[PDB]
DNA sequence: ACCGGAAGTG
DNA sequence: CACTTCCGGT
């Protein structure tokens, strides 16, 4: 799953450059979103991923209630932990 | 940047 | 399903 791979991301150091938590609890931002897709695109075997397509099934989440858009912060989503 | 509909994949 | 692909919107 995609949520994973975010977490996956976000608890390893390693990664900090790319992806870290920020703000509230539950808050993170990606600083290289087209690194992360490449990732990603890596992980899924699909080389002709790119942030535009990741974005989007981030949003598929917002009615599923895993993440949300933190409003205003570029690239700043929230996860649902209630 | 950020959204969400719409059609396709295996 | 859980995305990917595409694209015309705000």
């Amino acid at each position: 799953q995609l949520w994973h791979f975010i977490l996956e991301l976000l608890r390893k150091e390693e990664y900090q450059g790319v992806i870290a938590w920020q703000g509230d609890y539950g808050e993170f931002v990606i600083k290289d979103p087209d690194e992360v897709a490449r990732l990603w695109g890596v992980r899924k075997c699909k080389p002709q991923m790119n942030y535009d397509k990741l974005s989007r099934a981030l949003r598929y989440y917002y009615n599923k209630r895993i993440l949300h858009k933190t409003k205003g912060k570029r690239f700043t989503y929230k996860f649902n932990f209630n």
